């Protein structure tokens, strides 16, 4: 049997844009489940997080002061997010196309997935959700350098579509913002927002022998598969929210064009030239 699947079912009765895919916030669709379900991965990851998320995340949390009890008001913490750097948060109803999402970035809306997983799906959801996107992502937003990191990202998007290299600057935005590691004097830390909403993703990529731990490198990334539905076998560590900005501020065409013909490496391959960690 074919079921609706949770976006098609959270989203009865709502609409989104046909072009950028944007709604208001559907603040009457939460119900008293959800908010005690928010405030639960909250507290369970506020537990864990110290001492493994880098510390621009935890300070991130507090500045936008992203509730702890209930689905956060996207208006509210929109007032703080744009006063710091100039980005907001947009409702959408789920995945989107590609090019409405690097549209977003390109000006400095970050898409934000409305609803949020059922108690039941509280360890895991494969889909993004709310406290996904909101919790993981949103924090370095407060970042200027990470946040110009996005939207030169999002600008990206354009070029990579022409050129049919989307998949390319996805394994980029996976390796780094969905699951990156940044070095520091106190150790490895993480600013993945795949990671940091994770029940114990956090704990395998900081404590494990098994995952790769290997220093960024753009092209290496970009010529680097990825899986979605098991923790990553490999992580790429920057040494500064600085480097993924300048890493990547060259122009990618001619990148894209030599990965086009290139065998891609395997998500637990080690490459001849990877500086290991
Ligand atoms: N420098 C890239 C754009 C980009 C910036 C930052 C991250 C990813 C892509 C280009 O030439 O298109
Ligand atoms: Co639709
Ligand atoms: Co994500």
């Amino acid at each position: 049997f074919v079921v609706p699947d949770i976006t098609t079912r959270k989203n009865v009765g709502l609409s989104h844009d046909a072009n950028d895919f944007t709604l208001p916030q559907p603040l009457d669709r939460y119900s008293a489940e959800d908010h005690a379900t928010w405030a639960t991965l909250y507290q369970r990851q506020c537990k864990l997080l110290p001492g493994r998320a880098c510390d621009e995340f935890m300070e991130g949390l507090e500045r936008l002061e992203v509730d702890a009890d209930r689905v956060p008001d996207f208006n509210k913490l929109n007032q703080k997010l744009m006063a710091a750097t100039g980005w907001k948060i947009v409702a959408v109803p789920g995945l989107i196309p590609d090019d409405v999402f690097f549209e977003h970035l390109a000006n400095r809306r970050f898409p934000v997935t409305w609803w949020l997983r059922e108690p039941h799906q509280l360890d895991y959801l494969q889909e993004p959700d709310v406290f996904h996107d909101l919790f993981g992502h949103v924090p370095l937003l407060i970042n200027p350098v990470f946040a110009d990191y996005l939207e030169a990202y999002g600008k990206g998007g354009v070029k990579a579509k022409a050129l049919g290299a989307l998949p390319m600057l996805a394994r980029l935005y996976w390796y780094t913002v969905e699951f990156g590691l940044i070095n520091t004097p106190a150790g490895m830390r993480i600013y993945g927002a795949g990671i940091l909403s994770s029940k114990s993703e956090s704990i395998y990529c900081l404590d494990s022998a098994s995952p790769n731990r290997v220093g960024f490198d753009l092209m290496r990334i970009m010529n680097t598969r990825y899986r979605i539905d098991t923790f990553q076998k490999t992580y790429f560590v920057i040494d500064s929210f600085k480097q993924l900005f300048d890493a990547t501020a060259p122009d990618f065409a001619p990148l894209y064009l030599q990965l086009a013909d290139a065998q891609p490496w395997g998500a637990g391959d080690v490459a001849p030239d990877d500086l290991v960690l």
